[PDB]
């Protein structure tokens, strides 16, 4: 069986290196709030190219927080891609907030931008880009709008470590970034964890102290905080896996190259990124017809298969207030997209025996 | 110095097998929603006598995952301690309702159930116990005033990992209990955890998928959800570590037994349980006048201590609207309160040395 995600082989690269960090943390008897949250946080700052980087307990926290630090008004909106995974969404419901959903460019898969004004109101006062399955959302239309419009941009970057657009990282592309490290993602902890970047030092300092129950200063609670943070071991482990991350994904990309390269199925759409540097391939995500009988004929073939993703959010029982809203686009996306194998460990040989057996499904 | 609370020294005691489980983890590669966190589960509901537990991802997130299973009306009252961890407060309000303060007894530090009713009005829909110290509150008023309305009863079990009433251990003396286990807890994690403790299938099974972004079944979301899961890393170390919290917790109380009998200062007023077995020694916490002097004559004197706590909820800028209210037994409590050392691995000479010190300060 070719696996879909092989985390055990992705971790046994680091094995020593992961025992060593551990038990630095476990010597040090500091197990939060320590020292290597603070060497992490300035490595991926410095990674991402922003001058702050504050860790948190998971992605859809980190999104929690940035919108949750803004303290908008109550009747706010937050545009957001109708397509995206659930927890971009959930982030701005879970902070009481208006989301307002906006179709994905079929040809990118993430927000058309020349779609969100018509849905912009007074009310509007964020935007939330996501970067999904790795490209970075081309940002020229989205800053023209925010400006316009006096709006934040908060970056869902859970999917995407590294990509690049106009020579910036995501996580630098608009007013805040918000990363995911749950073991699956690009850069992978063992356990949850996750992180904001950002230029901005009072938002980074307000989040650091919402975080941590509200609190900067011992006995003392400015804000009305939440509990979110990154444990001393994952953060140990995220600084040492960071030296690699722009090798594994330059790893991913050479499968990728072999699927757009080999893959010659005119019944099967393939994911075409308009620069190289803005694809980090998170997931390589074909479309098809007949997507649940070529899930169970790669199934048949040895070859592992996920779906990212099947259900959109507004037809989830979670969002049933939705469930009759029609986003053409994004329903589309959901019946017929699957995600084939593909990782640094990847070995290359089994992207090709996949590219054949694609093209003999046609 | 004798320290507060020597984690290191606590977790010593178990370093060949916390490695061994952690490696168990890592080479499972399964680091989330896993055969550890199974096991933790069942140990823990069994240790508590509950049916069922959930694990999640520190004690705040269990607090707000009870209250937020329970859907309540948005205009809904919880009554809550004046007196407690701010977090207890917090966990109200960050699921949008509107917290009720009733003040502690002054004899046991825990909510004066006898003060209950007076605050009891048509949008009161729960009581939040908090068994503060490690000691249980006394339940049979609150028995009666819950059922009297039809509230439910929260448990905040952070600092009473164990304690009894009337043969019951806390988790399993309301509706739903919500632990901490935090590493200074009487159950400590290497980073944070939580859970809750339910007999209710319903309520156990809606908080599982709640916590894990309302998903029971892959692709699906029944709730909106939040992110708020137990690494399976803690969940190990945690299975491990149960094994050994009565007898931890017995060791707390032989410390307690020294002071409360070794401890002769007309001028310190010392905890005083109503049944040895409704206190599990998380606090050691005594009440003086001059409780700033005290702290600083026993740090020249070798002995760190800490304040829980100096500044009252109600006091703090994160609750700048209650500033003005008056809790005249809570503020009392805050200027007078200070906690000694103890843990389970604390020398007894070093609590001899501490309770003559004690006696010299009159
Ligand atoms: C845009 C966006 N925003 C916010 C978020 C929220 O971030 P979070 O709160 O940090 O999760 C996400 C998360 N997004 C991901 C989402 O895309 C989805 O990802 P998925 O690929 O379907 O997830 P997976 O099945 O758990 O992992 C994939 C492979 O990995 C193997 N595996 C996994 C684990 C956990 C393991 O222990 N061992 C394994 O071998 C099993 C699978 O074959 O579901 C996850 C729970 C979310 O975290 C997002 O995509
Ligand atoms: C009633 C109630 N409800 C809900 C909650 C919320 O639970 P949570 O969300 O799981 O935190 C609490 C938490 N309550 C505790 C609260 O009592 C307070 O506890 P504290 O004793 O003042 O905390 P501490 O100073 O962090 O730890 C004490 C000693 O431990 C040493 N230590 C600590 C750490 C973390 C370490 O890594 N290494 C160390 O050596 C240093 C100190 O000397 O602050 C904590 C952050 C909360 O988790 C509560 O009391
Ligand atoms: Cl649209
Ligand atoms: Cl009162
Ligand atoms: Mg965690």
């Amino acid at each position: 069986m070719i696996k879909f995600l092989d985390l055990h082989k992705i971790n046994q690269r680091f094995k020593s290196e992961i025992d060593l960090a551990i038990r630095e943390v476990l010597e040090s008897g500091w197990y939060l709030l320590g020292e290597k949250n603070k060497a992490f946080e300035e490595n991926f700052a410095k990674y991402c190219e922003t001058k702050f980087s504050v860790g948190c307990a998971n992605g859809l926290d980190a999104l929690h927080l940035a919108i949750r630090a803004y303290d908008f008004p109550k009747d706010s909106e937050i545009i957001v891609p109708a397509n995206t995974y659930i927890a971009s969404i959930l982030a701005i419901s879970n902070c009481g907030l208006k989301p307002i959903l906006v179709e994905p460019n079929l040809e990118t898969y993430n927000i058309d931008a020349d779609l969100i004004e018509a849905k912009i109101t007074e009310k509007t006062k964020a935007i939330v880009v996501v970067h999904l399955y790795g490209q970075a959302v081309e940002m020229e239309k989205i800053w023209e709008l925010a400006k316009k419009y006096n709006l934040k941009i908060i970056e869902d970057c859970a999917q995407a470590h590294g990509a690049i657009y106009q020579g910036k990282k995501v996580g630098n592309l608009g007013d805040i970034g918000c990363f995911s490290f749950y073991p699956g993602k690009n850069l992978g902890a063992l356990g949850d964890g996750g992180c904001i970047t950002t230029n901005d030092e009072e938002m980074a300092t307000k989040i650091r102290a919402i975080a941590n129950y509200g609190s900067l200063i011992k006995y003392e609670n400015i804000y009305k905080g939440l509990n979110s943070r990154l444990d001393e071991i994952q953060a140990a482990i995220l600084d040492l896996k960071l030296q690699f991350l722009d090798a594994d994904n330059q790893q991913r990309r050479e499968i990728a190259k072999i699927y757009r390269e080999n893959i010659k199925n005119e019944k099967i759409i393939l994911p075409k990124p308009y620069e190289e540097e803005s694809h980090v391939w998170h997931l390589f995500v074909i479309r098809t017809k007949d997507r649940d009988k070529l899930q169970e004929y790669l199934k048949i073939k040895g070859i592992q298969t996920l779906i990212h993703y099947p259900i959109p959010p507004h037809k989830q029982n979670a969002y049933k207030e939705w469930n009759n809203l029609s986003f053409p686009i994004t329903e589309k996306i959901h019946k017929e997209v699957l995600s084939l194998p593909i990782s640094p460990v990847m070995n290359k040989e089994e992207a090709f025996y996949i590219a054949q057996i694609l093209n003999e499904f046609l």
